[PDB]
């Protein structure tokens, strides 16, 4: 009797076990629903990590810049569900954006081969994986991905602020292509976490500056939440994944969810 | 096993059967919750409507403009769940505007007097209600409150959408109070609802041009949606309420969720 | 050879020599404008301060609350300007909240009488004055009033960002009405300017926890804008209105233009 | 005594008498701004349609793709302007989608490869010309783009409202770097100008669908647009942009400015 019981999901983005999509995998499975997962080049070491979850799931290679690892998907996905069954839900929790488009690397400095690259999989991939998924997928079903609130320019984030922009476009856009199918699409916008990467990237990672400014981010973002925010828990913004993969908003579609403790309806 | 099991809840509005309130509160007890429910003026009628709820329920009369009625509205509630017991739930499902600020009466004519009463009762009173029942909810407790989107202006709705802009702004105001009690406070921007009040202004009651204008914006709404719009139908409104009500969305407040078919999500 | 040479415009709202509307009126005057200015109650005073300016302009009475005062207004003017002559400018720079809605009384304790005298000054009375006079303004003409950014709750402005909240909405009203006039009518959102009530206010005139919240919002406006903020120079707003006013963008209404240093667009 | 008098602007992105930028660097001269055009391609055509503006302009080569062309571009203003002369003002009034990113092509099948020249010509340019200039621009300098609203989705403009939706991200982080030199940077968001390219997409030249799509979309805008709007007339656009590059909105930047009658604000 769990919130997503009997429903067949799909859930991209695992790399270690402070991945957002990690916890929201395990939220999911808390929740009576069955996994596919897919993960990025590492399958040995996510393999590993995936085996901490509640029960066990099975693991496909996805590369979303990989045009046959998208063409055979959904065929991968079906051998794993078994034929005659499809997906009820798909989590897109993918980003990437190459060092020259963060931190103190001048915003200018970027060159357009790096920028593309970061658009083609923290953007772009959301029409990917819809495309090859929606096929498979049934009536009444739910696509989400991850957002960063990208309406106000932030010190840092730079180029990977303007791939949300891109994303929360292109999620505008699925929605109507998802809509055929009777599917949702919806994005959700976190308030920051501290993955792996960001507590490196804190640590200086990018550099001095940038690590102060994303310091400086991460406080004020508690303050303004009036709620609070603990970017040491991601638990609030899987549960808010696992919502949206819910019947229960069932007229929201090309949207973004914010589950950000409140910060961005603040100002101070 | 619901969605809202063991959670005492809180829901004003309802008038007729289709309210939008009386659909969230059949749906909130199909869920678990133990309701309370608050009337406006017709107690006699609204007693009969909500006799055909799946569970009785204790009715609390509230006329929001009356301060008696709000100084009294805590004490009211603990004597029907008993002492000792708290809410965990809120729902403010209540609008008014006199017809002077409606329909085809030009925009430039209602009286001050008349957009006063319609922004008392549409938007004050949201913060009224939250003042009233803060110091009786528990940690973890939800206000949700109706919304009609009104970020461009339309044709009739007039000083209506006015009241929702000031609603909105209210709401934001509310969560920051309500953050120190450990509740979060959102609202609902439903689609157009074939209430009793709108198939009547549909039937032109507020003038013909403004029951012609109104009846196109329903039909462009269930155009633009991705996934349709059905004004017959407060299901979808309700369950998103519930939705906001429940623990799964716990990283949310001073927001808005649209249940409007993605509409507001498209231009054409 | 100025901006707005051989254009008649109404500006309202001048108190002191820290009015926004004084420096308005000043830089109208400087692009050639042929000012009729309105002043509340205090007109012994409002002479002697418009006596500063660097052209004699005829003073008229207008409390926005009063009906007899409104229902007047046109002829009034129409005589300090001379028959067969109209408007081409409207500047509503009126605002006003009771002490109640703002700094450090709480937010639920503002009276709704209080809040509503202070949504009729700041919110209703744009449409009062667009309604006054339209039929008294030029094709091509222009409509601007004065707004704060409400999109966010801020501490201690309470129920004034409300008002404002209000009168966006408001202001797309009336943008509709004064199309029909081939009339423009749109906002202009500064940044936060240091006004006699507001030194008041960081001085702790609204208790000291308003104070000191305001002076912290002061500081980080300068920091957040790309261009800086100078809240002790009101003459950048002055010039954005006038650029409204003038014939430079004749394609934009019911909007609102920032003139606030680009620090909306910016987080830190 | 025009509004640009003695400023020197450089305007790319004339390719026909019908381009948006035509109709800018027309007005511009006619306010008495001194110009250095850029074009792409094609550059004896450019070179015969620029004769018929109002004054003679040198025309320098720009493919935004070529890095060369970028590295070189300051010092060939420079020699076209004369040693010791900066540039007050730049246009960014360029955009590209291939036809597989546009129209009835459906949105999952446009490849990546045409989606990264569309956003590299359409967003990420407005930053390369942003780097190149900012070192011969004088602080009280503008740098303005051309922007089509991307907060909703619509027909057939697809990946193309995606780059717009980049082009505003990048716009708020170039206002940032632009503050550094003391200059704006904002986007004009245009109504629907009938261009050659838009004439020939209405005419069926991208599917029939696409071009039904876009004629009604173009008479839902001017029937929404309280002041109206006219598609051929890209005057109040030119009017627009020339405001932004005049010293009457000193203090907005990295913002957008609506020039499309006020359709945008409207819902119906
Ligand atoms: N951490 C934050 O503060 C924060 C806040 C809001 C949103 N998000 C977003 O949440 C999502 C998940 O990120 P995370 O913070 O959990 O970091 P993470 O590093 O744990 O997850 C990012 C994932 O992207 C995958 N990926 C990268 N390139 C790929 C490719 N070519 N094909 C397939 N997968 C690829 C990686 O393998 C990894 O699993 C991202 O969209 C991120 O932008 C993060
Ligand atoms: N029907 C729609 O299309 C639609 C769309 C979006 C949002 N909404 C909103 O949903 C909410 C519920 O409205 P509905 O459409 O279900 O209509 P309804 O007429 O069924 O409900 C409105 C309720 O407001 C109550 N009310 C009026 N004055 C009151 C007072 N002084 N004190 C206490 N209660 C009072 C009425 O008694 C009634 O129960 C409203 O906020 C409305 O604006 C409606
Ligand atoms: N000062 C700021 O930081 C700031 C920032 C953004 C916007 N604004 C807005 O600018 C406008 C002008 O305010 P200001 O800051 O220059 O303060 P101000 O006190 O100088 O001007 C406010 C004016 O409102 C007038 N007014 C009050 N009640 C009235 C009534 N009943 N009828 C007619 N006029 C009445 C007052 O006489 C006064 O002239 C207001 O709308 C204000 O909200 C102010
Ligand atoms: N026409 C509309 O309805 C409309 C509406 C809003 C905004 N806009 C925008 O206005 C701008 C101007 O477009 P237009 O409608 O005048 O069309 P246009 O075809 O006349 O202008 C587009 C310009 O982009 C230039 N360009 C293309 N690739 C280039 C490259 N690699 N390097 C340099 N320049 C290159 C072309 O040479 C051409 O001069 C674009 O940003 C467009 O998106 C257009
Ligand atoms: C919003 C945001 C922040 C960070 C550090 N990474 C990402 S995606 C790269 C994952 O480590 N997205
Ligand atoms: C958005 C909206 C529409 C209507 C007709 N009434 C309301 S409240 C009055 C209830 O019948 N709110
Ligand atoms: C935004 C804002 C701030 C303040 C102090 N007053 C106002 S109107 C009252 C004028 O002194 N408006
Ligand atoms: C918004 C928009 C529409 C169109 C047809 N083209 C462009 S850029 C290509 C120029 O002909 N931008
Ligand atoms: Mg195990
Ligand atoms: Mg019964
Ligand atoms: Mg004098
Ligand atoms: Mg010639």
């Amino acid at each position: 009797t769990g919130l997503l019981d009997g429903k067949r999901i799909l859930v991209s983005g695992i790399i270690t076990d402070s991945s957002i999509a990690f916890h929201i995998a395990r939220v999911a499975q808390e929740q009576g629903a069955q996994l596919v997962l897919t993960g990025f080049d590492r399958l040995r070491l996510i393999q590993r990590i995936t085996d901490r979850l509640p029960a066990k799931a099975p693991l496909l290679e996805l590369d979303v810049q990989n045009e046959e690892h998208l063409a055979s998907l959904a065929g991968r996905v079906t051998e794993a569900i078994g034929a005659g069954n499809k997906l009820d839900g798909v989590v897109h929790s993918i980003g990437f954006m190459p060092q020259t488009g963060m931190g103190i690397n001048p915003f200018f400095d970027a060159p357009y081969a790096d920028v593309s690259k970061g658009i083609h999989i923290s953007a772009y991939s959301y029409a990917s994986m819809a495309k090859a998924l929606l096929p498979i997928m049934n009536p009444g079903g739910s696509i989400v991905g991850m957002d960063f609130d990208p309406s106000r320019a932030m010190p840092a984030y730079n180029w990977m602020t303007v791939a949300k922009s891109a994303l929360e476009s292109v999620n505008r856009f699925v929605a109507r292509e998802a809509g055929k199918y009777g599917v949702r699409s919806n994005l959700v916008a976190a308030g920051p976490i501290r993955t792996l990467a960001m507590s490196a990237i804190v640590g200086g990672a990018l550099g001095e500056e940038a690590g102060a400014q994303i310091q400086l981010l991460e406080e004020g973002w508690d303050q303004r939440a009036p709620i609070g925010w603990n970017m040491k828990d991601a638990t609030p913004v899987a549960k808010t994944v696992c919502a949206l993969l819910s019947d229960w908003l069932p007229a929201t579609t090309g949207d973004i969810i914010y589950a950000d403790g409140g910060a961005h309806t603040q100002l101070l």
